[PDB]
């Protein structure tokens, strides 16, 4: 007898119970990645990232939503264990909605409190932003000890001031001419293996907006009064020297040498897929597959598709995808159709081919191996 | 000006429209893993196979709940598109049980039909189960046309006839001593790059249960009216004629080659880890941290620990975590603390540090490359 007793729970207990389905790990561990394109190893709690990273996504997405004809300054801060993200964007719609529980609840209220409730529902082959699931500002609310939205169209201001997650909830609207978004929260530092949001927090944070800053060039990121400029090429160059790019339609991409095995940073819109997934898979393939023809070619060795990817650093945005598609709430493995992305990548292997071929530093830890053992 | 309007999914509703953050892919595809031990890669749509696990992992469970004094029998059957999984667990308790909205509505029946549903949701150190969520038996019932749960307690049968992506739902109970679970299904081929549940699926599920039987010897499994046996050696000689195996207290594990990258399968408690994640990212630092002291003591070379882990197959079966976490409703990544882990794996990796070097076959590969530029 393990008892099977069932028992039935609320989105926000759900949220609660299953954090890790949500937002990832309460615990403060070491994990290697990118930081300003060293391949570090460093102490973090993923979840807490996961806080702030949702609200910044919110802001880049009206930026998507509009052209960056609206949402091109994006203000981070963080002070304190205080999370500050400012934007221009058009506001949250301050429209009233509908719940089936009855309720009539301003537009940004429930963009804010309540789980599976957004603007990005619609149909989905059109759907260019990043965000699309409708709760993750609600797991940066329910997982906030402090949680402030302000939004305003350019008639009024809604002020949304909640508490101890999401269990205290209120909201007052004011006129204005301001138009945009401010969201400002504190973590509920019980859920989560840290109680400061120290210094590495900083590090993630500027790092990310640097990455964002060269997807984005239409878009002026500050953090912490800081701005943050961005030029792909010189991006490029801090995970190798060496490195070389190619940029095309919807495609930037970089590649330079690894010392420990396939490493990549890459992103899809504005989100980082940090497990990497489909887009990457199929674009290694294709590399793969001008190459070790070439390789064999041009020296008669035969290396492995493994052995050539695992000495390559790979930097890859693919912009401007409609309805990308993941396996979990925390969008770190793109898992669209292989022929969709294949669709929008339009990638020149060749090109990309030759130019690794006639870049020594990158091209002889593949062979290197492979022509000692010839003789 | 895209539209940034807001609205409101219900819970099916969501299932629906993000289902890939829910089950995986609906594309047919070509991915690569295990089968029955060989690296093929093969086409299936990785949704459609959750379809199934879920009514397994769900009996496996009630097996673990009564230390297999109930559900050591199962049985799996696929005919026709229609999957059918038999168990002899304590069949689901048939009391009632009353939602937030109201509705008094009998245990199976929300277990069944009702998503944040069911007997996982108890204090989570103790939870030695795979299942966690509450969803995974109403995600094969919303992606199903025909959907039939019948469980008995020993007292009377409640069955839960449900139809058309759980739209239809209907139950009846009649008194009977039978004291079970069966679960009848044929999958909405609608939400699927495909229209039948073709031979790889009758493949896949094999397979699955070949490796359950290895890590749940007191289960009796059947495939199509098949009983599946099991022998741990035998299983792991599968993936490499040359392995090695060690068997622990909460572990067993097996080494062998690989010709192309780091290959694992791995198991947590019930769940295929397809990803990996922690505890066998642990295992191998674990392993690797006496190897390259040896190796480079027994030969003065220097090989990284992606060189020696890109040429093994792992197979590890961790048994009896408690809490076990991921990052996913597909339960493919084990999240959990890096220090719980290595609390539950005794792992000697003293020991199976000196068979690695004592096995040819596995060992060569690792050094060859850096031996041969050693003169
Ligand atoms: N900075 C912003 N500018 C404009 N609208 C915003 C902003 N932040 C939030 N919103 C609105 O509030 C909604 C709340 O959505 P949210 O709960 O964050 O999930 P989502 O962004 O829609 N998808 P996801 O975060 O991937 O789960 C958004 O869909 C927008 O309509
Ligand atoms: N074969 C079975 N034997 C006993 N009880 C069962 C069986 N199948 C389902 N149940 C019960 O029905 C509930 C429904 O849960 P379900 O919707 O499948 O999600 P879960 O298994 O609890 N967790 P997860 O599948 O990971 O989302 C289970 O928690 C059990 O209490
Ligand atoms: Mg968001
Ligand atoms: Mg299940």
């Amino acid at each position: 007898m393990i008892k099977n007793e069932i028992k039935i729970l609320s989105d926000i207990e759900h949220i609660k119970k299953r954090s890790g389905m949500y937002i990832g790990s309460s615990a403060n561990e070491m994990h290697e990645r990118f930081l300003f394109g060293k391949w570090e190893s460093v102490q973090y709690v993923p979840g807490l990232v996961k806080l702030i990273d949702e609200i910044i996504d919110n802001s880049v997405d009206e930026g998507i939503r509009t052209k960056f004809k609206f949402a091109n300054k994006i203000n981070v801060t963080i002070k304190n264990n205080q999370v500050t993200v400012e934007d221009n964007g058009r506001g949250i719609p301050q429209a009233m909605v509908k719940t089936p529980t009855g309720e009539e609840i301003p537009g940004p209220v429930a963009a804010w409190t309540i789980p599976k409730a957004g603007g990005n529902f619609g149909d989905d082959k059109e759907r260019v932003t990043g965000g699309m699931n409708g709760v993750g500002s609600s797991l940066t609310n329910i997982f906030s000890v402090m949680f402030v939205g302000e939004t305003g169209d350019g008639q009024n201001n809604i002020v949304v001031r909640c508490s101890n997650g999401m269990e205290n909830k209120s909201w007052e609207t004011i006129p204005g001419k301001w138009k945009g978004t401010r969201v400002t929260f504190i973590p509920d530092f019980m859920s989560f293996e840290t109680n400061e949001l120290s210094q590495v927090y900083l590090d993630i944070t500027l790092d990310r907006l640097q990455t964002l800053a060269v997807v984005y060039p239409d878009i002026q990121f500050t953090f912490n009064g800081k701005k943050v400029q961005g030029n792909f090429k010189k991006y490029a160059r801090q995970y190798d020297e060496h490195a070389i790019v190619q940029e095309q339609e919807n495609c930037s991409i970089a590649v330079g040498r690894s010392p420990d095995g396939f490493r990549q940073l890459t992103y899809v819109n504005n989100i980082h897929t940090k497990n990497g997934g489909h887009h990457i898979d199929c674009v290694m393939d294709d590399i793969c597959e001008d190459l070790i023809p070439q390789i064999k070619r041009k020296f008669k060795i035969d290396v492995t598709k493994a052995r050539v990817k695992e000495c390559l650093t790979i930097v890859m945005f693919v912009r401007d995808m409609k309805n990308m598609r993941f396996d979990s709430q925390t969008k770190e493995r793109l898992t669209s159709p292989f022929g969709e992305i294949r669709s929008h990548i339009q990638l020149d292997a060749k090109k990309i081919s030759r130019a690794i071929l006639n870049n020594e530093a990158i091209l002889m830890p593949i062979i290197e191996a492979a022509l000692a053992r010839k003789l």
